[PDB]
């Protein structure tokens, strides 16, 4: 192809990638795009690029931004993008994370536990119903999105009118993050932004009005009682990044958990286990299919930098294909075998021989919603499986396409009664 970047978009490559990825870890595991764009697909290069953003590595200045994305001028998206905290080191990463922490720590997650329980036994209870009818169900559509949706509008201040009335934006959005991108994709997602920006800029009123324990209500409490503390740029693109990171790749990860789950029944067995089994399961998951295969957050290298052969120079806009660092044989051997064991009894990602998995990235960066999506997976997936021994495929699951996201547009089940 074009590029490694063109080949993950290829529809020859959407059901298993990782071929293709060891292809390249092979052969290019410092690969430079045909727009000079390069991509790390080593787990320890990886590794080493997330541990090291904040000197090494940065987040674009005006003049990179410029240089490297000449559109950001007149893309909403990608202005949007320019002024999240993912783009940024500290000090002002700090202040902006500092903002946000509180709602995403294990203290405040376990006081969502009730509602990811309800929303789990309500929805599965329907999906029973129906199944045992003998019906075929979208299980992506009627459940792996709709937890996260519900639990994330919570958590933020959202309606569940809101919610569903955006994830057809939010996705389009998502997909216009990352170099591939079409004009036409680019085109769609900052229109696509725009109307997120109309909505946020209603919801803010709102929670000006009558402010609630949810996330936006403290976000323009802060911005309003002191835009220096978070200015009106940084508020409409905290609010527009935390609903893209909100739901998209929690539901994907869910969908993958299920996927497993049958393609591995010897291992279903760890979902019937004690929390630390279930969790272990849960971490294998992200290890086997991270939902974003690389990051859309660009890199910038502050150095020349030279990796074995390759000089990445200086400026230079770096991904890490972090879906391939999973599956790198020199982190985890045999790398294609789904085996919870290896994250059982370990410390969160982190693997029985000392090496992370890295679908929620590294250092400065690492991912806010962690534990929230693992405990949406924890408290889900075993009643999944306890509920439906006899659950399989009805025909092939639909893929979104894309360049870089792992999501679905169906994932269709029945219950096999033989
Ligand atoms: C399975 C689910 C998820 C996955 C796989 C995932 C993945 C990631 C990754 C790879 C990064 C690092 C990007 C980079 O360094 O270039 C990240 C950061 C981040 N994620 Fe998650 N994410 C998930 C769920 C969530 C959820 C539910 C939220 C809710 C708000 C969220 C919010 C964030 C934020 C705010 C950051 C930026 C943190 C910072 O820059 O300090 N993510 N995520
Ligand atoms: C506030 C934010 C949430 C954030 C988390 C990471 C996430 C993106 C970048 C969206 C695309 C997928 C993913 C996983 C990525 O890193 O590619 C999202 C939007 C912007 C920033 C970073």
């Amino acid at each position: 192809y074009r590029d490694a970047f063109a080949a993950l978009a290829a529809p020859e490559n959407n059901s298993n990638p990782y071929e293709y990825m060891r292809w390249l870890r092979e052969h290019d595991p410092v690969h430079r795009s045909a727009s000079g764009i390069f991509l790390l697909s080593r787990h320890a290069d990886i590794y080493w690029a997330l541990k090291a953003t904040g000197d090494t590595f940065r987040g674009p200045s005006a003049g990179d931004l410029a240089r490297l994305f000449p559109r950001a001028a007149i893309s909403r998206s990608l202005n949007l993008l320019a002024s999240t905290l993912a783009m940024k080191e500290p000090p002002t990463h700090t202040r902006l994370r500092r903002l946000i922490s509180r709602d995403f720590t294990v203290r405040q997650i376990d006081s969502l536990r009730p509602s990811i329980v309800q929303v789990t036994q309500t929805r599965l209870g329907n999906i029973a119903s129906s199944l045992e009818k003998g019906h075929v169900v979208n299980l992506h559509e009627v459940f792996s999105v709709v937890l996260p949706m519900l639990i994330f509008a919570e958590l933020f201040g959202m309606t569940q009118a809101d919610i569903f009335e955006l994830a057809a934006s939010i996705r389009t959005i998502l997909e216009g993050l990352n170099p591939h991108a079409s004009d036409e994709q680019l085109a769609a997602s900052d229109a696509a932004s725009l109307e997120v920006e109309r909505y946020f800029e209603g919801l803010i009123e709102k929670k000006r009005r009558e402010p609630q324990s949810d996330l936006v209500s403290v976000l323009v409490s802060t911005h309003d009682d002191d835009d220096d503390k978070l200015s009106d740029t940084e508020l409409i693109s905290m609010l527009w990044g935390i609903l893209l990171g909100g739901f998209a790749t929690t539901a994907a990860m869910i969908d993958h958990a299920i996927l497993d789950m049958l393609a591995f029944p010897e291992q279903r067995r760890w979902l019937e286990g004690d929390a630390a089994s279930v969790k272990a399961f849960i971490e294998e998951v992200l290890r086997y299919d991270a939902p974003a295969m690389f990051s859309s957050i660009p890199r910038i290298a502050q150095y020349d930098i030279t990796i074995g052969d390759v000089t990445i120079p200086e400026g230079a806009d770096v991904r890490v294909l972090l879906a391939s660092g999973n599956r790198d044989p020199a982190a985890f051997p045999d790398p294609d075998r789904f085996d919870p064991s290896r994250f059982h009894g370990t410390a969160p990602g982190m693997s029985t021989y000392g090496h992370v998995l890295l679908s929620f990235g590294h250092g400065i960066h690492f991912c806010l919603g962690a534990q929230l999506a693992r405990v949406q997976l924890a408290e889900c997936l075993p009643v999944i499986n306890a509920r439906f021994p006899h659950l399989v495929l009805a025909g092939d699951p639909v893929r979104e396409p894309s360049a870089f996201l792992r999501t679905f547009r169906s994932l269709p089940v029945r219950l096999d009664t033989s």
